């Protein structure tokens, strides 16, 4: 035994621990696709974060999701590593995914320098056909591709009003071969009090939607009763600003203790926040793994 020789694969161990603590804590099945995601996370050499989330509807945990956030900027490599993970899900789970929307968005002339964030992973639902692989992308100052995403999405025209707010393109690849592309408009904290935000975003939203912004550094919304996303600064303020039910509380309490990143995401709809208690919510937590 030599302590310096045990250090090779040390970072690999906490990443597995984080994945399996969540699959054990919330009964995530089937386990096999989670193993391939675990192999995918093992092959990442540099810095990363893993995002772990649960979708809660009424008294039910209906979905668990894991995304790996790449931290350096070797974007082409990461997409290749992501696609290799997708092939392994196809081959060994035994499904065929639809890559057309991703191929149409990329084309054969994508400018990878315009990328800011790349993450890839999988959403597990108890009905295997409703489970999916995902890629979430953030580009900056690439209106050609923003416009292309708009064309490929369904009802892209609604988002033209907020075009300067578009930055996140997401891709869904469902195990039964369905697929989807989506753009998500966002507002940074530092833009909360700029008349453009007020005219194009804040004006169209009720008071009860706007109130958690007090404690939010990044806001996402999606007019498609909209969907809203709050990146809360600290994990303590979820129950201060959201009326969550009992099984969502347990999810939050599990991660409340843990030594994870402070920021978290809440995702809901405006109508859910109009209610007196939230019944449909997704909670997102993050752990960092730096070299």
């Amino acid at each position: 035994m030599i302590v310096a020789e045990i250090q090779k694969n040390s970072l690999k161990e906490q990443r597995i621990k984080f994945i399996r603590n969540h699959q054990q804590a919330f009964d995530v099945e089937p386990i096999y696709p989670l193993r391939l995601f675990e192999d995918f996370v093992m092959s990442v050499e540099g810095d990363c974060s893993i995002e772990a989330s649960c979708k809660i509807e009424l008294d039910k945990l209906i979905a668990s999701r894991f995304m790996l956030f790449f931290k350096d900027q070797e974007w082409e490599k990461y997409l290749t590593q992501s696609l290799a993970f997708f092939r392994q899900v196809e081959n060994r789970v035994g499904v065929q995914l639809d890559y057309s929307l991703l191929q149409k968005f990329l084309g054969h002339n994508f400018d990878f320098s315009k990328l800011e964030v790349l993450s890839a992973g999988l959403d597990l639902r108890t009905n295997l056909a409703d489970s999916s692989l995902k890629i979430h992308i953030r580009i900056k100052d690439y209106p050609e591709k923003i416009n292309q995403a708009l064309s490929l999405t369904i009802d892209g025209d609604d988002l033209t009003a907020v075009r300067d707010f578009l930055s996140v393109v997401g891709f869904d690849f469902y195990f039964d071969g369905r697929s989807a592309i989506e753009i998500y408009p966002e507002v940074k904290k530092e833009d909360f009090f700029k008349p453009k935000t007020q005219e194009k975003v804040w004006q169209h939203l009720p008071k009860f939607v706007l109130e958690p912004l007090q404690v939010t550094n990044l806001f996402g919304f999606g007019f498609s009763n909209p969907v809203v996303y709050y990146r809360l600064k600290g994990r303590q303020d979820l129950t201060n600003y959201f009326k969550i039910n009992d099984t969502a509380q347990r999810v939050h309490s599990f991660y409340q203790h843990q030594d994870i990143l402070p920021n978290m995401w809440v995702g809901t709809t405006q109508k859910e926040l109009e209610k007196t208690r939230i019944e449909n919510i997704r909670l997102y937590y993050y752990k960092s793994f730096k070299m």
